[PDB]
RNA sequence: GAACGCCCCGCCGGCGGAUGCCUCGGCCCGGGCGGCGACGAAGAGCGCGGCGGAGCGCGAGACGCGGUGCGGACCCGCCCGCCCCGAGAAGCACCGACCCUCGAACGCAGCGCGCCCGGCGCCGCCGCCUCGGCGCCC
């Protein structure tokens, strides 16, 4: 034995696998073109 | 003397908000009811109307959207719109959805950043996968 310390053994780790979906329907958000842009600002400076 | 001041013989004006009458409000008693939340509550922030400050309401589907019933001429301003044996304004009741940030508040922080390309908090119960021990044995 080379190291004098005891560390936790390496053990298998699993990936997730939910039995039902937590978001069954994919809904929209704030961002989409024509909603992210509101209007232009019209001045003589502009 | 006049005038100022004071009293009222009377006629008018101010300033102030008492009195009287009125009341979509309080207070007391009795009867019901006893119905929140990780399926994200109570509370807080911000935003939403054609002209839109406050409060009510609503959530980027925002001063509301749909479905079943009922109702049957209006919609406080300016406009729009509806109008008829159904074509459908006000209003009402139940039901289905949408539901931004913070909050028990859940990737870390509170407004800035990550690991990973589905996602990514803590405790507990029951199972399951993979494992440690010079514990008791073989
Ligand atoms: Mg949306
Ligand atoms: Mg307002
Ligand atoms: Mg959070």
């Amino acid at each position: 034995r080379t190291n004098v310390h005891f560390f936790r053994p390496k053990t298998l780790v699993h990936k997730k696998a939910p039995l039902y979906p937590r978001n069954p329907i994919k809904k929209g958000s704030w961002d989409d073109p024509c909603d992210l842009l509101r209007y232009p600002i019209k001045t003589d400076e502009n």
